[PDB]
């Protein structure tokens, strides 16, 4: 017995806030959270308590501390089969990482539609509001390895595996509504350009290098998703606070055989929020696991990630009614033109048990559709259909990857396929071919029908010659970048300029920077000039006269493209740093902690050391982390209670905590004599918007703080930080 | 519905004789035959009847006859995910075959001890006659690939996986008591020498080529197993009629920790029986699946293969009591010196459902032992311990091969190993290391003990320097070949001479043949002379004067080494061909079948076409096969009843059937006018021992036939067969 | 020295008739034969005479007869890297065999066109009667595994890899002009039917079983190729004496962009010849390697397989 | 075996010895070397036993292990001197 007698090694099996208890496997943290998929995995879940340690062959091990040797200082013997099994398994633990989206964090949950969608699709999962579909979702970055950092500037993946009664449906989306390239044939060129360069394998998790910008400069189709990546969209606060999109026009197919074009949306019910660049970059160093950690802890805390599934629906007859081609994956469909219709709600409510087994081996692929859905001729989507099945053969070791437990359908599956590496299912069918008489032709084909029918493709008319040719309709590259730019707030536009400027400054060959600047001048002159100024580049008279691209169907902005133009803030699940001193005013802390609790906002009590401090009234205050150990990067706001301020007033880390949080536009609240820290961040006596201050933490001090937090960051402070040395 | 109206597509789920029903997966043929392992495989068995045809993702297929194309004569579309999944699975069906023993046939069964062996071993499966242990046994040849022929001349493997309550114990044996080589380091040399030669990959399933005999002539340690292989041991009639041996001295360890040396044996309860060379070779062409079919059909019929497990036990103080080394795996322990103690019975009573999933993916390894057993320093066994774990990494795709259903222990298995390709187990343990506090150190080590204890190696004393050196005590190569030779009957000796003669005639380089004959002269002059005569070689004066090797501890023979010296026949499960005519004397056939049934001997009714014939009393007789379709090679004896003989009397195939059976020493019975056939095999009017003849098939006629069948073959006929052109 | 004094261990490096000499690797048998592809493989050919025996890491081995143990009757030691490297390579020698056509026999050769075909195709290997194209050809059965018998009744494969100056062109044909099925979606159904049945994995190298004929009886499209398989075409005498076919209509495309439909043929210059069934079936027993042996020994004799 | 896909990892260019290497090992996935040796085993007469073992000695000799003395029982036990 090595566990502590007080049982403090084991986390409570109840929802607890971030940092209160060690984290655990989902079935141990939340044993009563169930769904049909989680239940169906019970056959392979393996426990441990009270069991004897064995080899894989079930042989009990007596000494797991020593190899077998001739004499206690002698050579190890080949007949040590316990040593060799154990080391063999270790020696083969690793499998190939995903070619792209290798870095990803995942969770189980469930989806339910708001109402039946039978008028527009025969998809069984969308047929009845009382139909619950288990999901498994993996969020990811794109470029970096499985051991790269979470808060890089990159697109994010948002993949949802729906375990439906009529088969697996994978909705394999991203956090922007378009992609960099038009045709799947170029995907290796694009990916190679953004990935670490091949001579030296640098840089990790970054597009800020020559080959990416070289490619972008020579392939203007990429400019739209580049605008998105350079904006604060490229640096989300949390997977809970970004949008999701299905990237392509697909089809819905109803029982009557009518096709409707659809683009898929996920709206984050926690709101849209992003970091700022300096914060995101520094955070890759201070906690490269920050998003994986935040997702896991939100789920353990009961702050379940929730998203609303939405559809943009376009009738068959309206295929050609836009300025852009619906099948072009570099074009978005503005919500002002085609609204998103609410469809249903997904809640992620349980972490996995074993990350490797459930997360690393999960296979998602957009060809996994079900009756009631179908594809289109989008030439990016068309190639994806090839890639996601082929790649599993090396990644997951062969064609039986659907038998890896997380991948298994909960719907029945029976067919005539046999064998392959790792074959688990033992087929008893006397036949392995059809048609057969020896088993009366079972399992049998099923006609298409309104429910429970076989899959049949929509009979779309095809007419043309066999060509390798880009549609002329796809040859417009600047209008959507422009629409995106004009839709952003002035502070968002500033962060876009700064992303381009920062990234191009890492491009070693100056001609590439110049070429990119030329492309910016084809989108918007103010943008092009601002980036040019940061790069010491002067636009030519010609570049000054490039006429801007047309409006998109008469639109000059669409506010749904902004993260922040329309408020959607939610504070629940956010976190506040509380900077302790050695004699805190206990009435300030009561008021602070209860107000945060009442709104679902977490707190972490920080100090210059671990252990405890004692408040004015003798209350013993447990310390979560030190100032340097849990930097302001990791919180949404900072509160300093009154008390013995002289304890920390000269602590460099405590001052720096506030400068860093100030620079990154976070709300800061100072009570009583904590107002002496005003001088550290240079705040005028009469105060400033975004700094909450009062004699004490009572009255409106906490409501004012929470109002700031609902608006995420203090954008008005941007001109003030510009000269802060932090 | 494609099945016939009369339901004759489905085999009866009751025991039926060979050829009476189509064969079937074991769980459909014998659904109520159970054991703990067969039951535990229920979670992975998949049926088929009344299920819809789907993709692997659970999506119902409407049309499994066509690819999706643009028009019905148009190009196939990349978006056809149904086609690609189905073709992808097909394209990756195959896994590497085993490096050796790739050709093999397997069945489920059980083992039970005759009494408790706790005085000599604490192995839990041997602790009580009530302890029933599920087994899965795979029989094999050695050289040929998985698609090679069964009735080759080769050593056979006999591998038994014991699913004990204290772990998997694999007893991985062969059908002779020794091996060709002494030290594992030479295994690839020997195996490369026997296998098809590397320039052109010829010959398949044969040792009868230059490189094998080149290696043998240069490595006299091989000569002992070579003698076995060249005897009729190399061509068993049936996996049911051959012996098994564990090849090495292992140890038993009892609760007091006392070690006893042991060699393992399996004694076939159906007795020992082999083919003759001409018959075996021809059989590789008429039915290369003969042994696999014969095993499957024996089990379907209720002729369950039964073997008695036997131990040769040698106290530790008797290590040096013999004039050979106990650790030298080219040496056998004569039963005259150390008798075999009969320990328990294994019965094989159920075929697999899916050959690939259960047989091809099964992994046996002699290092899979349990507490109560242990190894010795046998330097061939020592290197085996390395290879059987290492080879599964490519063959079965990674280190989780124990999770493949057939391989899973039925005993509990828990440890801290994680990940690896196609990981099925989802571990919930917070800890993946020990010692740990976070899971109170579970799963925990277990001290060795009398029952349910951890594995601890027997503390054998090791004293010597680190050397690559063969023990001087291994340096004797001819005494055991000689003892084996002298123990054979005169007809077994002739067949050995013929095996060496035939093989060496296929060796193109004549000096190799000469060098092998030189080695034979070191074993026995009469043998060496007989083979030399067949090769047109004359022994030199030196070779005629080589002193024979010494007896083995005073033994000049041991009849346990002979297949046939001690009567051991069992006719149950054997098969007789009955050559029909278009008007059979029904009273002969009634008697014939009645008597065969009372002894559990099967019959096949043969004619010159399929369909039926009609006997003299109007009995309709269904025909199993033509004369050419089911050759005498596939039966143990031939009966020709009376009736219209003129019908078949000039049938070439009918006459040849008897010539072929006669040549191969099989019992032939002729009734009434069937004695007209004595003419074709040149039998004197007064008769011949081994030919049963009478006016009719009365009671004594069948008794004499069944007596001959108990003695397997008519060895006295050998001098008569030289003159027969067959 | 282990070789005999009279050098009779070494096959004569000159054409010799079947059975006259032991067979040998090609580059030792016929070192004067060459073509562009054979020359290009020289960088990976490894000899052997006069070299020391080494690990794969280039370390010379002193004793390749024993494992390293603690005393000459003691246990084998984990530090024996020479033993583990040699046994690890052996343990992993096998790769998956081909799903179909797993049994086959191959040789190097060359191809030359009789005249330029530039009026009907711009394919460079057909543009000049002086242009010689190295080939590597594999002949095969279809159903059985890599260790199954040659003279089974089955379709035969006839695959030619042309190493052209404008890329590899593979002409992947069979010895009949058609196939059993119409649409590739059914290929795993037909292949599963003809292959060994899934419960017991019987029969090897034979369509003579229930599932094959069940499929045929339910899919009359198969009858045409079934007729060919049931004829003596299904049991050829030699890969040298069978026809080859490209199976499908392909297209030739000339320099002007004109498309012409094309079906490909190989005509055996040694003529057409097949066994009879009783002989072919017994021969699978007496010599399951007869066609592989026959091909190899024909080339060693200078009876080179020729095809138009 | 998993990381580099088989036992021919020494043939991956970076891994290849510059010193000669010849032996009787054959096949494995993505086998690069084409062996011409009539023999793939030793001892052989058909290639006069090449490539051959080499005795140990001062330079260019075969590898032989130092003959360290081993005395002890087969134990899974940590040396007391390590404690
Ligand atoms: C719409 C969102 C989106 C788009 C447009 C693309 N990816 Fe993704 N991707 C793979 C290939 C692939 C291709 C061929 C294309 C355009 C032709 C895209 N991508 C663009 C992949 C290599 O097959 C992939 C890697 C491993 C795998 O299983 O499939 C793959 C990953 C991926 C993910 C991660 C899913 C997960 O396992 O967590 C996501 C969210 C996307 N892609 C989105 C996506
Ligand atoms: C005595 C019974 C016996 C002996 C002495 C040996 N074999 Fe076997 N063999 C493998 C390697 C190996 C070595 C290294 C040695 C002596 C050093 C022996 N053999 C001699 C193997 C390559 O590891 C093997 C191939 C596939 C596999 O999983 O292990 C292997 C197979 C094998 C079988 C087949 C078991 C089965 O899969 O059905 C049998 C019965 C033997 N060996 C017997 C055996
Ligand atoms: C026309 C000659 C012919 C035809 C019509 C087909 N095969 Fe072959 N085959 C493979 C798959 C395949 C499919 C999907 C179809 C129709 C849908 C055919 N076959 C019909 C394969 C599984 O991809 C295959 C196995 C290994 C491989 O590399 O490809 C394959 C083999 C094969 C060969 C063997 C070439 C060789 O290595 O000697 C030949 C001659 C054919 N097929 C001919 C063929
Ligand atoms: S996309
Ligand atoms: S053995
Ligand atoms: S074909």
């Amino acid at each position: 017995s090595l566990a502590p007698e007080d049982g403090s090694h084991r986390p409570a099996a109840e929802p607890t806030p971030p940092g209160a208890q060690p984290t655990a496997p989902g079935s141990l943290k939340a044993p009563d959270t169930r769904n049909e998929k989680l239940n169906s995995l019970e056959d392979v879940r393996k426990g441990s308590e009270n069991y004897a340690l064995t080899t894989n062959q079930g042989v009990r091990i007596a000494d797991d501390q020593n190899s077998l040797r001739a004499g206690s200082r002698g050579p190890t013997l080949l007949e040590d089969f316990i040593l060799r099994e154990k080391i063999t398994h270790f020696d083969h633990e690793r499998i190939p990482e995903r070619i792209v989206h290798a870095r990803g964090s995942a969770a189980h949950g469930y989806f339910q539609p708001y109402k039946s969608l039978s008028d527009i699709t025969k998809a069984d999962f969308l047929s009845d509001p009382n139909k619950i579909t288990p999901v498994f979702v993996r969020f990811s970055t794109v470029q970096g390895g499985a051991g790269s950092a979470d808060t890089v500037r990159d697109i994010r993946g948002f993949a949802t595996k729906f375990y439906t009664e009529e088969g697996i449906f994978d909705l394999v989306g991203n956090n922007t509504p378009i992609f960099f390239i038009q045709d799947a044939h170029k995907f290796p060129d694009f990916v190679h350009a953004v990935k670490p360069e091949p001579h030296w394998a640098i840089p990790q998790g970054q597009s800020a290098h020559d080959t990416f910008w070289d490619y972008v400069s020579l392939q203007p189709e990429t400019l739209h998703n580049v605008m998105w990546a350079m904006s604060d969209r490229g640096i989300p606060r949390s997977y809970r606070t970004m949008e999701g999109f299905g990237c392509h026009t697909f089809r819905l197919i109803n029982a009557e055989g009518k096709a409707t074009f659809v683009r898929f949306h996920w709206k984050p019910l926690a709101g849209k929020a992003s970091l700022v660049w300096d914060e995101a970059q520094k955070l890759t160093g201070r906690d490269p696991d920050f998003h994986r950690r935040e997702l896991w802890e939100a789920i353990e805390a009961g702050d379940f990630p929730e998203y609303e599934l939405g559809f943009q629906l376009i009738p068959e007859e309206d295929e050609f009614k836009f300025d852009f081609d619906l099948l072009d994956p570099t074009k978005l469909i503005p919500e002002e033109l085609v609204p998103v219709q609410r469809v249903g709600k997904m809640v992620l409510n349980r972490n996995p048990d074993n990350f490797f087994a459930e997360n690393e081996q999960a296979a998602f692929h957009p060809g996994h559709i079900v009756p009631g859905l179908d594809f289109t001729n989008d030439p990016l989507l068309q190639g994806r259909l090839f890639s996601y099945t082929d790649t599993q053969i090396s990644r997951l070791g062969g064609p039986n990857f659907h038998e890896i437990p997380i991948n298994r359908p909960t719907a029945p599956y029976h067919n005539f396929q046999r064998d392959g590496m790792h074959r688990m299912g033992i087929d008893t069918n006397p036949a392995n071919y059809e048609p057969n008489s020896i088993n009366d032709n079972w399992p049998r084909e099923t006609p298409p029908g309104p429910k429970r029918g076989g899959f049949e493709s929509y009979q779309e008319r095809v007419e043309g010659n066999k060509v390798r040719e880009r549609s002329p309709s796809f040859g417009e590259y600047y209008s959507h970048p422009r629409l995106f730019w004009l839709s952003q707030t002035p502070f968002e536009q500033r962060h876009i300029v700064d992303g381009f400027s920062f990234e191009l400054s890492k491009v070693v060959r100056p001609y590439i920077r110049e070429r990119v600047v030329d492309q910016l001048a084809h989108i918007d002159l103010t943008l092009a000039q601002a980036v040019a100024k940061n790069l010491g580049i002067e636009l030519t008279d010609d570049q000054l006269n490039i006429t801007p691209p047309p409006d998109v169907n008469g639109l000059k902005k669409d506010p749904s493209l902004s993260l922040y133009a329309i408020p959607d803030g939610d504070v629940k699940g956010r976190v506040v740093a509380i900077l302790l001193n050695d004699e805190v005013r206990s009435a300030d802390l009561l008021a602070i902690l209860k107000a945060l609790k009442a709104k679902g906002v977490h707190a972490k009590l920080l100090y210059s050391r671990m252990g405890e401090v004692t408040a004015d009234d003798g209350t013993v205050l447990p310390i979560a982390a030190t100032f340097a150990g849990a930097p302001s990067l990791t919180v949404d706001a900072v509160i300093v209670p009154a008390g013995n301020i002289a304890d920390i007033a000269d602590n460099g880390d405590a001052n720096y905590y506030l400068m860093e949080a100030y620079k990154h536009l976070k709300p800061i609240a100072l009570a009583g004599d904590a107002r002496k820290f005003k001088a550290t961040i240079k705040i005028a006596d009469q105060g400033e918007e975004g700094i909450v201050e009062a004699d004490s933490a009572d009255g409106s001090f906490m409501d004012e703080l929470l109002t700031l937090m609902a608006a995420h960051r203090v954008w008005s402070r941007i001109p003030k930080i510009d000269k802060i040395p932090a």
